[PDB]
């Protein structure tokens, strides 16, 4: 058994559905948002209170903690605008405009070096997801637009991003399932190819960073050899229930229907291991890719996880369409 489960608590707090759930660069707290726009920040260890609550007029679609200020969220809004709020004063300290007609801010990425960010800007889904975007690079010192990024062929509306560790390469992926790595010392687009049938929902780089992970539409989760041009290493087809659609539903003929949005996928410090998404709780499989412990404890089907570890001691967040966030506590035996 390569994890002791020291335990399993329950965060209580949101009375809607989860879309975000992320640890912070300390490991220490939490900032979650539910569909309501209600923004929790809670500690966990050893105790869990609430350190800040309030609830967005507009509504969020993405949330990204900074990394060399501690306390700052990026929280990205569906009308065009980023705010920086700090968790320590409970205020903004600022928010900014981001691009007019591209109102929805599917991600932020903050720079493991602190000074810069990269947002992803949509034009509104059809009234479907396949619709332009941009990707623009944010200077922090200034909170002023670097850059807009080329999209090859066309611009599309990219809802995923993931820095490496130095932060010198950017990895995406789009709603036309295509990923693309970005070089961010040139800062152009190194290297595309088509990655699922369908949105990609989530990218992350391997530990060693000869790969790149992937979680998509079509129901897969696929390693690609970003050595080798996005060939890939290998592939698994995941229950349906770890890429949803995720329903909960009633016996009123009344329904809750949630598509990913938050992250579907977390790792352990090493890249070892991997938490899914399920209707019942997280499911981690060990990467070679086989099922290793299903966590369970929720009532409602599980929509985003995350996974920090401090102190050698690994928390898994699991966040469920019932507004429940458990965390369980694992110990690399
Ligand atoms: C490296 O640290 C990070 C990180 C990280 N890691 C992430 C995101 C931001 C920062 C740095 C940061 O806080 N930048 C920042 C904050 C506020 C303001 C501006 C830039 C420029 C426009 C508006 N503005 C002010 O009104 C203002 C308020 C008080 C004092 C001075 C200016």
């Amino acid at each position: 058994q390569p994890f002791i489960v020291l335990g399993q608590e329950e965060y209580g707090e949101h009375h809607s559905s989860i879309m975000h759930c992320r640890v912070d660069c300390s490991g220490r707290r939490v900032a979650s948002l539910d569909v309501d726009g209600v923004i929790k920040v809670w500690s966990f260890n050893p105790i869990m209170q609430t350190k800040a609550s309030s609830i967005s007029k507009s509504p969020l679609l993405s949330l990204e903690w900074a990394t060399k200020r501690d306390r700052l969220l990026l929280l990205g809004s569906g009308v065009g605008t980023v705010r920086l709020y700090d968790t320590e004063a409970k205020k903004n300290l600022c928010e900014i405009n981001i691009n007019d007609n591209m109102p929805r801010i599917l991600s932020l990425a903050c720079s493991p070096n602190g000074a810069s960010f990269v947002c992803s800007a949509a034009a509104p889904s059809l009234t479907m997801n396949q619709v332009p975007g941009r990707l623009l690079l944010w200077d922090t010192k200034t909170m002023k637009q670097q850059l807009q990024f080329s999209l090859d062929p066309e611009p599309i509306a990219i809802n995923c991003t993931a820095f490496n560790h130095n932060g010198n390469l950017l990895v995406t992926g789009a709603a036309d399932g295509v990923i693309r790595l970005f070089d961010m010392q040139q800062h152009e687009c190194a290297m595309s190819w088509r990655a699922h049938y369908g949105e990609v929902y989530s990218v992350e780089f391997s530990y060693d960073e000869n790969t790149v992970y992937s979680i998509g539409e079509d129901g897969k989760f696929i390693q690609w050899n970003i050595h080798k041009s996005g060939l890939k290493v290998s592939e698994y087809s995941l229950p349906s229930d770890a890429t949803g659609p995720f329903v909960l539903s009633g016996y009123s003929g009344y329904k809750q229907v949630q598509v990913p949005r938050g992250r579907l996928f977390a790792f352990d410090s090493e890249g070892n291991y991997m938490l899914t998404c399920s209707a019942t709780g997280g499911v981690i499989y060990k990467l070679g890719l086989e099922s290793c412990l299903s966590l369970g404890g929720h009532r409602a089907p599980v929509v985003t996880v995350d996974w920090s570890t401090a102190m050698d001691c690994g928390t898994c967040l699991t966040a469920s369409m019932d507004g429940k966030i458990k965390l369980t506590t694992l110990l690399a035996h």
